[PDB]
């Protein structure tokens, strides 16, 4: 009777008309309740992206890095990269769908709100906040374009460096929205939060609302609703918001996994190749071992994926692995040439970089980088002061980033992309644990393997804290029901379950030096369990599982490691973990703790009894 709902006069790039119907009226919808000026529907195209980035660095957004070919940095409001677990939520009718009912009585699982609560919270914070913004619409696919595993999304965003840092973490453009015809998608939106005019100050060309910030996954409504923080797993809404939380509870319904894990293909020097994947916690290496450069002669490592791993068992009885992502979100400090030289690589082009320091000749620095600079040449921080390293703050934030394409990678396998995914034929856990724990062990069945990934704890970032699969932040669902649907898997047609080892590459000695080097020479480690999947007699048990048997690691080149401490298993020690793991079952899981988890704790218990 108007114009209406019609946003068509408002669209900068692209048809309204050209959309498939869901995605119109998505688009359309939020249009109208956050108001933008424009709407952008991104094609994806290199013409689109880097004039976007001089858009940006036109407006003080992002610095252009001039020692190398295509490169960026961006810093932040320092509000925007806090703790945010507490405003980071799942709506469902029922808490306990969401997390376990703790027995006393707050749960450290996932955060559920109402959704009441969550309407009210809505209300408050996304009416008119586009406004004098573009919404950019973004059509992103998670996973290979054609894989059956992969799953395509929409996100909204009035963040251009969402839209940059999107194009390179997953698949996004026109190809996409082809692909997805009148199928399902998984509906993101967020903002910044910053409606214009201003209202507060912009503070280092960031726009934040740390107050208002609220991060919510809405599973039955297959939505992501995010609002405040421009930063990361904020607003790059593909990597933790639908990657792990959203797609943990598809994979609950649909019978497949969205883990917090690395995949990575190793060939032995027989020419014999094996996937395996990897949950450790963020500080916890996963993608130093994912690009891994092996020390051993005639073994190779090629890279799959280095942090998100969607799995789903075929007819055949395999568990085909894909990587949904497209690139690498890795964490800057600490990448070095000896750390991770094919990270180095492949970071050198065509890569964003976040709250890294800047050197005086346009190029990346941080802590742990190992190379050292000309005389003269001097350093910008994150917080854009001058520094000198004789000062007690850090010059790059701790957790700063880069955003790579996964195709860059030297080592990139050569099916990262196919549509039927890998066939893993191990998974491995571990974390950050000073004592007590060997640098590696293998679990005794599948029951044991999920009590092990149910178990984890590592040292906080002293405290050592539970986290279980390293999914802590990230569970999508109630964690007992989790392990259900772990356990559920050695009920399946002809499923080839995966070794389940435990991994351990962080115990010191009594004067606080690491008892193994590590990196590189985990190639030793993966040796064992390659052999081991093979069914080489090279185990010997213990309480815990099976261990290597003396002299069955490949230790030449090492000096003289002390492997007395390194595999050291004391009752004492054990006596203690399993106390603390039932106290923290009992409370945190409570009435949805399987029996057979509940059952390799009593036989944990036993075992260690009898030392
Ligand atoms: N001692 C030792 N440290 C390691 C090893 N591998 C990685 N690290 C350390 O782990 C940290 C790097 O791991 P991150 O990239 O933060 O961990 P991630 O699992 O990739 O984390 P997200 O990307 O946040 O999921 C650095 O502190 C490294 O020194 C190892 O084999 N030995
Ligand atoms: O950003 C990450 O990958 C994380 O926090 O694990
Ligand atoms: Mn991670
Ligand atoms: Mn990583
Ligand atoms: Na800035």
């Amino acid at each position: 009777l108007h114009n209406g709902l019609d946003f068509s006069a408002k669209v900068i790039q692209g048809s309204l008309d050209s959309l498939p119907q869901e995605v119109r009226k998505f688009v359309e919808g939020n249009a109208q309740l956050c108001q933008p000026e424009y709407i952008h529907i991104c094609d994806g195209s290199e013409e689109e992206y880097g004039r976007l980035l001089a858009h940006m660095q036109e407006e003080g957004v992002i610095r252009k890095l001039k020692k190398y070919d295509n490169c960026w940095l961006a810093l932040t409001d320092p509000r925007d990269v806090a703790r945010i677990a507490s405003k980071t939520v799942i709506i469902t009718q029922e808490q306990r769908d969401t997390v376990p009912i703790p027995k006393s009585g707050q749960s450290q699982l996932g955060r559920w709100m109402s959704e009441e609560d969550f309407e009210k919270a809505f209300n408050a914070r996304f009416p008119g906040c586009m406004k004098g913004r573009t919404m950019y619409v973004i059509p992103f696919s998670m996973g290979p374009l054609g894989s059956p595993l992969a799953k395509i999304g929409i996100e909204l965003t009035d963040s251009p460096y969402v839209v940059a840092s999107m194009r390179i973490m997953t698949r996004m453009g026109t190809s996409v929205l082809e692909a997805l015809g009148d199928g399902e998608f998984i509906k993101c939106l967020h903002s910044v939060g910053c409606p214009l005019p201003l209202k507060k100050p912009l503070v280092n060309n960031w726009a934040c609302n740390p107050e208002l910030t609220l991060i919510a996954h809405l599973p039955d409504r297959r939505e992501i609703i995010s609002f405040g923080s421009g930063y990361g797993g904020n607003s790059l809404l593909g990597k933790k918001c639908f990657a792990l939380r959203i797609a943990s509870r598809l994979a609950k319904e649909e019978g497949w996994l969205a883990e917090h894990m690395l995949i990575l293909g190793i060939t032995n020097p027989e020419g014999k190749k094996k996937y395996l994947a990897a949950a450790f916690p963020s500080a916890c290496g996963k993608t130093n071992l994912a690009m891994m450069n092996p020390t051993l002669p005639g073994w190779k490592v090629e890279c799959v994926g280095d942090d998100i791993a969607w799995m789903k068992f075929d007819a055949q009885g395999n568990l085909r692995a894909i990587n949904p992502e497209n690139g690498f979100f890795g964490v800057a400090p600490g990448t070095s040439v000896k750390t991770n030289p094919n990270a180095i690589k492949t970071i050198q082009k065509n890569t964003i970089f976040t709250n890294v320091a800047e050197t005086s000749d346009g190029g990346v620095y941080w802590e742990g980088i190992d190379e050292p600079l000309a005389p003269g040449v001097t350093i910008t921080s994150w917080k854009n002061k001058e520094w000198r390293p004789q000062d007690e703050e850090p010059c790059a934030h701790p957790n700063s980033r880069f955003c790579t394409p996964a195709s860059q990678c030297p080592i990139i396998d050569p099916a990262w992309e196919s549509p039927e995914g890998v066939p893993i034929e191990g998974i491995i856990f571990g974390g950050r644990r000073p004592a007590g724990v060997p640098l590696v062990y293998e679990a005794l069945s599948w029951q044991h393997g999920v009590f092990v990934g149910a178990a984890m704890r590592s040292e906080a970032t002293k405290v050592i804290m539970h986290d279980p699969f390293a999914m802590r932040p990230f569970f999508g669902y109630n964690f007992g029901k989790y392990l259900a649907h772990w356990l559920s898997m050695a009920h399946r047609p002809a499923a080839k379950l995966p070794k389940i080892f435990h991994v351990n590459w962080f115990r010191k000695d009594k004067n606080g030096k690491f008892l193994w080097p590590g990196f590189g020479e985990n190639s030793r480690v993966l040796e064992w369990m390659f052999g081991r999947i093979e069914g080489e007699d090279s185990a010997k048990l213990t309480p815990i599982g099976y261990v290597p048997k003396e002299d069955a690691l490949n230790l030449k080149g090492l000096g003289d490691v002390n492997v007395e401490e390194l595999f050291g298993i004391s009752k004492e020690f054990w006596e203690k973990e399993v106390e603390e793991i039932d106290k923290y079952l009992e409370d945190q899981v409570n009435a949805d703790l399987p029996y057979e988890i509940e059952r390799e704790l009593r036989a944990l218990k036993q075992r260690i009894s009898q030392m």
